[PDB]
Formats: structure tokens, sequence, C-alpha cells
């Protein structure tokens, strides 16, 4: 409403900069934005009505990826970014660190926390996992790897709430073998053997989280001294991708498919962080290609995919989530593709690790090093 309209007798996503950027203007807006994320949550209904239909959320969570790697490795226009219905461009991770991301999108539910807070109990409401396990949904935890680097594994679980044993892995080819020396099982198999598991259970309800490591730095095919090159590792990602999302058209199966990277691979460096090194979160690092893709609809969404290009992270995808969770888009006739794409939650693009923390300030990035004062990112 301008100066001069009036509101209504009776009646932000990202709150304003208009302040010149101080550091104590840069503070205040951060404290301002915790404020006002905290009072955030995406709403779940009590009960699925009984005429609800069935269907599996696939989350495929995947390290090292971001919109900067994808330029730098020249996969712009590999066809899965073509494949999805929805397609964001201006999705934050929030993070440039594996355990932080997960928890971060496994609590997507509420608004974005301090880093702080992610490593304490949160609210039960915020568990996008457990919202869904209420309503009915199997839970099931897979990864392309072991978890045990870096506590990934227990921190899913203690933190993100993951209570759920990790999915068979035994049988399962290597694609490659890790930076710590243990497998990273190829992915194609592992989402074949999820497929094939879901496809046992009929018009089940289930909600799997999946992690994949392949574009970690370090990783190797086996008996290969080099680093595999990243390029190559994300085309085969990539190709192995799109050859699930054909699997799963052919299985006529009703499923939601969520892509979410963690955060980048940092593969193209800057002044501040040499290629590889990531733990400044940077604009570059955090700005990940997030995608969704609805399979089984009776009526399928055509053509490009629809592009959210407002500033987005996961409480988005906790939105479209709960927009799909009576199963009911998958059976009309019509589906309002414009209506399901639209007034969903925008998030500034704020990242955290545990000592730094960067924001966007009238369109500027800065970093915040253990809460002194703020600096110009040097990008
Ligand atoms: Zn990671």
């Amino acid at each position: 409403i301008s100066e001069f309209g009036s509101s209504r007798a009776g009646d932000g996503d990202m709150p304003a900069q208009t302040a010149p950027p101080t550091t104590a203007n840069l503070n205040a807006w951060l404290n301002t934005f915790y404020a006002a994320e905290e009072k955030r949550k995406t709403t779940f209904p009590a009960q699925l009505p009984p005429d609800a239909q069935p269907f599996d959320l696939l989350v495929i969570n995947i390290c090292s990826l971001s919109w900067s790697d994808v330029e730098a490795a020249g996969l712009m226009s590999h066809p899965l970014w073509s494949h999805f219905d929805i397609l964001f461009k201006h999705f934050n991770s929030g993070t440039s660190y594996s355990g932080p991301a997960a928890i971060r999108l496994l609590r997507a539910s509420c608004g974005q926390p301090s880093h702080t807070r992610l490593y304490q109990p949160a609210n039960n409401e915020c568990y996008l996992f457990d919202n869904l396990a209420k309503l009915g949904f199997t839970q099931h935890l897979m990864m392309d790897h072991n978890g045990e680097f870096g506590g990934f594994l227990k921190e899913v679980r203690e933190n993100g709430g993951m209570q759920s044993e990790l999915m068979n892995q035994s049988g399962l080819p290597t694609a490659l073998l890790s930076f710590d020396g243990s497998p990273v099982y190829d992915d194609l198999a592992v989402l074949n053997r999820w497929l094939t598991g879901e496809e046992r259970e009929a018009n089940s309800r289930s909600a799997t989280f999946f992690n994949l490591l392949p574009l970690h730095d370090g990783n190797h095919f086996p008996g290969v001294s080099k680093t595999a090159d990243y390029k190559i590792r994300a085309q085969k990602l990539f190709d192995e991708l799109d050859a699930f999302f054909t699997e799963l058209e052919k299985s006529g199966r009703k499923v939601m498919v969520v892509v979410v990277p963690e955060h980048g691979g940092a593969l193209k460096g800057d002044r501040m962080q040499i290629s590889g090194l990531r733990d400044i979160p940077s604009p570059s690092i955090t700005n990940v290609p997030a995608g969704v893709k609805f399979f089984g609809m009776k009526a399928p969404h055509e053509g490009a995919p629809i592009d959210i290009n407002q500033p987005s992270s996961y409480l988005a995808i906790s939105e479209l989530v709960v927009r799909a969770v009576d199963g009911k888009l998958f059976t009309e006739d019509s589906v309002n593709w414009n209506k399901l794409t639209s007034n969903l939650p925008q998030t500034a693009p704020v990242s955290e690790n545990a000592n730094a923390v960067v924001i966007q300030y009238q369109g500027k990035p800065y970093v915040r090093l253990n809460g002194g004062d703020w600096v110009p990112y040097p990008q």
C-alpha cells in the first residue's frame, strides 16, 4: 500500500533492506530475518481425507552441485533440466557443508533457523518426513554411500530426526571409490532397487530421503589414481537420473520427485576461496538447481519446466509437498499449474556454517565471521 493508499477496517516474506549497509544495519537485518523465519511453517492437515490418493515422495539430495558448478562443467544444456515440471533458479541451500544441509532439508516445514538452532531439538512440526509419517507415509532412508564420513549418517538421524535403517546396500555395483576409500554405489542401481521395493508395496504411501555423494571432491573410478573429472561424474549422474525418470514414467506409479542439492562443490574458485574450498557459504556455492517432477498424473505438465525465479529455499519444497499431500493432483482431469506454482514462500538467501554468515544486502554479498563486523564478500 503506497503512502496515500489506505488499508481496509480489520486488515513480507523477506525483510526490507532500505537502511544503509553498515554493520549495525546488517546485524539488525539478520535478526529481523531470524524473527520472521521463526514464525513460518507449512501447515499439514490433521489427517488425510478419505478420498486421498496414495503416492510416493522421493527426495534426491545431491552433494556438491550448484548452478555455478553446472555452468563451469558445461552442463546447462543437459536434457535433465528440461525434464522437470518445476525448476528453481534462485534456490538457496543455506549452508556449504553436507550435514547442516541435510538437517535444513529434513527441517523444511518451518522457517530457516540459525546454524546453532540446527543442532538443538526443533518443534516436531518442522520435520518434513515426520509430518508425512503422521499421515501414513512409510519413511525410507537410502544413500549411495555408507554415511560414515563426517558422522553424516549420525547427523541425519540425531538432528534431522530420520530414525530409519539405511536401505540395504548389499549387492549394489560400485561406481566410484570415495575420498575416504569407501564405496559410492551406482545411483541408477540404488534407484531401481527402490523402485522394485515400492512396487512390492502396492498403493502404499511412502516418503524417501536419498543422499548422493558422487560429485564430492576426491572420488575416483576404482583403481584409477586421478580424481574423476567433475564433468564426467556430473554427466554420468544426470544421465542416470534421466534414465531413471524414464523408468518411472514406464512404471505408471504416482511419484513426486524432488531434486535438491546440499551445496555446491566449489568447482570454479573465486578471490577468497580457491577451487574446492567452501568454508564460506558464498552465493556461488549455495545457489543450487532444485527441481520437482510429478510422475503418473492423469494430466501431466507439458512443455518446458515452470521456472521459479523468486528467492526460495526449503520452505518452498515443503509447501509443494503439502499442496500434493492428499494425492488429488495426480487424478485431476486438468491441473491448474499456475496456482500450484504461485504464492510459494520466498526466502532471502542467507547462508551459514558455524563460523560464518553470508547475506545479500541491496543486491551485494556480505560475510560476517564469528559475529564480527560485516565485510563485502570479494566475489
Ligand atoms: Zn555435501
